[PDB]
């Protein structure tokens, strides 16, 4: 239903997205290449992909990820991890929002995601800055899994608009904001966002639409099930804000299906 | 490189032995319908598949598992579990071998497999042994990954020749005992062995050849890699006590090659 260049593009970062989960060694160095665990990124690791910065626990939120210049396909990459224990993360989920006017002419976003970004903002914006500088014509992309999806894309929200395009690719994350966020995360100009969602996976239904929370729109929603192999045809365009007929159905949630975005994400074998 | 068919059964029992880690057994009822958590069981869900009798942590063995009744592909199957978790079982796997002339003359196996089997032998029997009364059409499958694929293995060398057979389905099971084992097991009639590899996993490899251990003929070896689909042609029929080619090569073995055997299997997503 989508192009097989977008679903290159949505398996390509989706092994970033899980990188950030199983590429060994926060601790690392930068300049070595970068590799995972139990089969996590090989599209990754076929490609020139180096590591540019590594965080950890950093900030107010104990925010992860890396940074990374990839050679290959041309693009530098920023990917948040997710929380090392989901099952708690949506348990001890906050539902409360906060005032974003920075970043939005009348927004709500979620309080936690907001600060723990914001918390980390300004290094991170010099680090990519630095890249942009040195790559000018290498592709900016913004992409995570569960809490990386929604630090992605605020990051995004935030750091777009100055003069290279920022893409975000976000993998069953969670609502982010209210309504307003979200007509501004659907129209705001300086990149694309791909949110992708899988089957009833939990995440991208939380915090409810019930607590002032919206979705931004489109949404790429995977209809395959878990632990099957995903091909472009099993990929659904839906377009609309908070729209139904995707992951946002009245049936019973899932928490495996979170965990399996075009192959094994958030664990690590 | 080997039938459709016994892919499907390769397939089937692969389920079986995940269902002994993802199953949601003990406080299930005799009669109730067999289901796993994260897709993992699909094809045990699709059959008309049912608890005879479940066990966990009975005897010295903390041997944990179920009997199945399925009357949609005619089975009596006896799922042996592995660890609840791998690599500290792996850390503290004793190498000792006790004396087992009760299976056949001159063997060993390894001590620990081999009590933890005995301690439970006569009461799985009777139950094995009131299914092949009432449904004596069925045959009597025994299958186990892991450290569960090493209890069916040794069970079912045990029961065997007396009146029905018991098939044997095992993945990524370590060594058994001693080479006048192997060679007993490799030939026995009365059920046949289908002992299963993955590519470069540990648990096969273990305990060391050095350490008095032999493996049994023939080894089917799974050429795909980890979390990538298994088609008949991935599969390889080696032969040869001890054969090298398999599993059994001087490379690194790999912890996650043992969680991908058809599907996730000794993890629950
Ligand atoms: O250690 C797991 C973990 C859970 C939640 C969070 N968080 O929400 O920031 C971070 C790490
Ligand atoms: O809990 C994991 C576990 C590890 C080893 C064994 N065992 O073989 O005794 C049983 C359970």
């Amino acid at each position: 239903e989508v192009s097989q260049d977008l679903f290159n593009q949505f398996n390509l970062f989706a092994q970033y997205s899980a990188a950030a989960y199983c590429g060994k060694n926060n601790d690392a160095p930068a300049g070595t290449n970068i590799t995972c665990t139990g089969n996590a990124c090989p599209e990754v690791e076929k490609a020139d992909a180096t590591f540019l910065y590594s965080f950890e626990d950093s900030g107010v939120g104990d925010v992860t990820g890396f940074l990374a210049l990839d050679n290959t396909n041309k693009l530098i990459v920023l990917s948040f991890r997710g929380s090392r224990s989901i099952e708690n993360w949506i348990g001890n989920l906050n539902f409360d929002l906060k005032e974003i006017n920075d970043i939005c002419s009348g927004c709500r976003g979620h309080d936690g995601f907001t600060s723990s970004w914001r918390s980390v903002a300004d290094t991170l914006r010099q680090k990519v800055e630095d890249a942009v500088r040195e790559h000018p014509d290498y592709r900016v992309v913004f992409t995570g899994h569960s809490l990386g999806g929604a630090l992605a894309t605020v990051a995004g929200a935030d750091l777009r608009g100055n003069g290279y395009d920022i893409d975000v690719f976000s993998y069953g994350a969670p609502r982010v904001g209210n309504r307003a966020f979200a007509e501004f995360l659907t129209v705001q100009t300086g990149g694309t966002l791909y949110r992708i969602t899988h089957t009833n996976d939990i995440v991208p239904r939380l915090p409810p639409r019930e607590f002032g929370y919206s979705h931004s729109s489109p949404e790429y929603w995977i209809k395959s099930g878990t632990l099957v192999p995903v091909t472009r045809n099993d990929i659904v365009k839906i377009e609309g804000i908070d729209a139904t007929g995707g992951n946002n159905q009245p049936n019973i949630p899932d928490i495996p299906a979170h965990l399996w975005y075009f192959g094994l994400i958030g664990t690590c074998l």
